[PDB]
């Protein structure tokens, strides 16, 4: 019987396991995949790292910043300079020093007032208990889309805001409750923190990619602790401990920390079954929909044209793109996303069909040299059986106030982690780390 | 390991309908059921010398499949009691007695309610029963909650309130939880708002003598000996070019094709190899089951009948929104049947049976009167706590789900085919829709085998 069994070796499970080990307790980590990192995933292609999962850290994300500094992983800045390209519907592409300058003063004022309005709501939502917001009932009953419509902002501003919503939530404004979106904005420290590159969540990358940071963290565990390729099928508990069922047999422990996405936590055979409010909460926490891609070129040829590599095309299937080129300056990479409905449509198509869509958008925005592609690498996170959607869960109307209170409450000897349980930077690697710290502290207090 | 033509996962009305059709066509079939019984979301226990339907209990006009099955397997109906005054307790004032609930409304209020129901029906009729995502205004209707749509109509507070009781009694979910497209499809599927809400002429018209689970047991008895395997949950479904391997705790079954006839949330929990395609997996994540606690309060006699009361109370601002006289034809014991729905179900499900009883008796004392405290017994079931259901009556879809994920609802994945009331075109959410789905999935499998 080990003291603690952790299910899942993403940042949340690995943080929890390391904290349990450092306190002197025995720990086993059972991970379904043949690797650690979870929703972070890095592969070597073209002599450089390709982050198919989470890749950015930014100011305010102090847990992941501290971890990278502890484990010796350096950052490099997301490129910010050069003209952005904005394309509306059947128009011509417009170069602007920033995306914002493609809109009128009146449109930018309306967008800033709308974001400010959402921030002032967000500040009222308690980070550990969004269901305790004074207006929780009203705000849980309303979609974000209905709230945006009630502000009376013009179509164009609502459209621009929708690009930002889909980029942050991997879901449309109709899928999300206002209370969910408000909590998420509060959790990040504001709308600028979510959407800015400089000063926000897209500010910095990790030299070598993010999966190797998760691997350095896993290397702080003793040999024998990590069990890869070992999906957890069942989790039983009684008065003396827990029993984890895998295909290859059973693990006995005193307490468990389940650190997987909510939809996957619900699929484990729990004995006794989970209490109904918790089971139904997991039924109301669907993962987002995103296909993440990197377009590889021999060089970042757009830079010589004075272009950033960022394109904003609200009527195309892809979201905002980014210059993904490493510090070496080759290969040239354009990074982007299919989000929400567009990701579900794209996920039903082949890689080559997705490639063709992306290259056509880039040819029309960055220029005809976009067609001379060396490689196209993507990942539909909804097709990953051990994730079933990025970036993370969202809650539809009515879920936070009725089912949400079951989010973090331990069920006997079974404690919960994962970025969806974080108070701050929920949905991000930083929040995953928070959740693993919190769950470990719960378990260590319970064993004592 | 055993080899059969078809394995059916689940012995609810959908699974059993499918298995019987496959058997009667001459194919070998096994039915693997998790529970120690058949009937699934229908469940009957004997108490106080009569049947207690803890799950689905009513059938109505227009539900032709369940009516044909009951007739075929020799299960008689009895009518839901209709006579006596209903009691309506609004958010303000004393309880009001009326021969029908609608008489508790003002004329302005009743006109507004019928105009709201008519407007919903006009949208509903435009929603194709086989493909709600092909509605002309599908994107707009899928992007709006039913509640937002109601708010836009400008009806009076008492009208929104009584409409909300009906919404929660039909969907086991609040109007904020449901997309307008989902609600409109459900109304079309049933044949209109009256079909869903009426007793005479609607879904609550008739009961089955002896309860519903015996009907499922008679349908199971049409299978050959050894076909039904109870207390055998399916954990895994692996498939290749030639068949499917079904994994249970102790063994495996090999089949040419499978029909999975379980609630959507539980279908997604089976270990699929290869993994399910992403649209389907994410659809199941967007098909949460409802929240209901169904109860029966037992009295020695239906004493309310002697006071000229029907036993029905309607309370928009109470944890129990609606009740019915559940007394059997013999006339004893007296039964008051009702529901905690939606948020009230989740709140109630976190409390004990005795705590729920005391909430029910509190509401009944204030509406039917003092004799409501003279309880012989109280029997209830939180369907959200049932590990092999995880919520009644069935799934609903939140905004944005039907248009983006919905198209994956019925499409087979290789040799794995889908049944269940949630896949029915007509009377989806009901026993009648379960039977439809089972007939459809059996015909699909038989066509695909040859
Ligand atoms: C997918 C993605 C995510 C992402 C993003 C882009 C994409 C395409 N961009 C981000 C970014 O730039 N910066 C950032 O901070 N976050 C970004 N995100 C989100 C981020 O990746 C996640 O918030 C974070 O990685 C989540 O960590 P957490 O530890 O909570 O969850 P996980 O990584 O999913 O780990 C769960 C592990 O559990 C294993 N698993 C699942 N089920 C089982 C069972 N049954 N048995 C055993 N193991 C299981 C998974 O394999 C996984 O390793
Ligand atoms: C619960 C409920 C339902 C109900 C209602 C009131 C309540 C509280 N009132 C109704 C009514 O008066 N009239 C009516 O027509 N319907 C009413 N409903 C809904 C109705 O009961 C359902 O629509 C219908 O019974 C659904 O049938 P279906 O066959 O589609 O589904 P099921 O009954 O859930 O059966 C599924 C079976 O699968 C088993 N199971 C689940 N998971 C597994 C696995 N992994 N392996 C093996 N078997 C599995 C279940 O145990 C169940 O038997
Ligand atoms: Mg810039
Ligand atoms: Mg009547
Ligand atoms: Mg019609």
């Amino acid at each position: 019987q080990v003291d603690v069994v952790v299910v899942g070796a993403g940042f949340a499970g690995l943080t929890a396991a390391r904290a349990v080990h450092e306190a002197g307790r025995s720990v086993l980590v059972l991970e379904a995949r043949d690797r650690v990192g979870g929703r972070t995933c890095t592969e070597e292609h073209h002599g450089t790292w390709i982050d198919l999962g989470g890749q950015w850290i930014g100011p305010g994300q102090d847990r992941v910043a501290a971890l990278a500094a502890e484990l010796g992983v350096e950052t490099y800045p997301q490129p910010t300079e050069g003209d952005d390209v904005v394309l509306f519907g059947d128009g011509e592409p417009q170069r602007a020093p920033d995306v914002a300058l493609a809109f009128s003063d009146e449109e930018l004022t309306a967008y800033l007032e709308l974001a400010g309005a959402l921030e002032a709501i967000a500040e009222k939502v308690p980070l550990d208990a969004p269901w305790l917001a004074p207006e929780a009932a009203a705000w849980d009953a309303t979609t974000l889309r209905e709230w945006v419509a009630g502000t009376g902002v013009p179509d164009r501003v609502a459209g621009l805001f929708e690009v930002a919503v889909q980029a942050v939530f991997a879901a449309t404004s109709a899928q999300l409750s206002l209370l969910h979106a408000a909590h998420y904005v509060h959790s990040a420290g504001g709308w600028s923190k979510l959407t800015d590159t400089e000063g926000g969540a897209q500010q910095d990358r990790l030299v070598g990619g993010v999966q190797p940071l998760a691997e350095r963290l896993a290397a702080r565990l003793p040999d024998g602790a990590l069990r890869l390729s070992t999906p957890v099928r069942g989790l039983a508990q009684d008065g003396d401990g827990v029993t984890v069922r895998t295909a290859g047999g059973e693990v006995r422990a005193r307490r468990a920390i389940v650190a997987v996405p909510p939809t996957l936590a619900g699929r484990i055979d729990h004995d006794p079954p989970l209490p109904p409010q918790r089971d139904q909460l997991l039924q109301h926490m669907p993962q987002g929909s995103v296909v993440k891609f990197h377009v590889i070129y021999d060089e970042p040829w757009w830079r010589a044209e004075g272009l950033s590599g960022t394109v904003l095309c609200p009527d195309e299937p892809i979201g905002v793109t980014f210059d993904g080129t490493p510090p070496a300056g080759t290969p040239g990479i354009v990074t982007g996303f299919f989000e929400g409905p567009a990701a579900v449509a794209a996920g039903a198509r082949t890689r080559e069909e997705r490639r063709d869509v992306v290259v056509d958008v880039l040819a029309r925005t960055l220029g005809e040299r976009a067609r001379d592609v060396r490689d196209y690498i993507d990942r539909d996170w909804s097709a990953e059986p051990w994730t079933r959607g990025c970036y993370g869960a969202h809650l539809p109307p009515g879920a936070w106030t009725v089912y949400g209170p079951a989010l973090r409450v331990p069920v006997g000897r079974v404690h919960w982690a994962g970025t969806e349980t974080a108070e701050r930077w929920t949905g991000y690697i930083d929040g995953a780390i928070e959740s693993g710290q919190r769950a470990a502290a719960e378990v260590l207090a319970a064993l004592g």
